[PDB]
């Protein structure tokens, strides 16, 4: 399971609880 749709199963900003929230299709914590 990924955790979001703005970061694939290989992001280096979602290895400590998906922080991507408040923006769909894009984020600002892994941008
Ligand atoms: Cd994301
Ligand atoms: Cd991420
Ligand atoms: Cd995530
Ligand atoms: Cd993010």
């Amino acid at each position: 399971k990924s955790c979001c749709s703005c970061c694939p199963p290989g992001c280096a900003k979602c290895a400590q609880g998906c922080i991507c929230k408040g923006a769909s299709d894009k984020c600002s914590c892994c941008a």
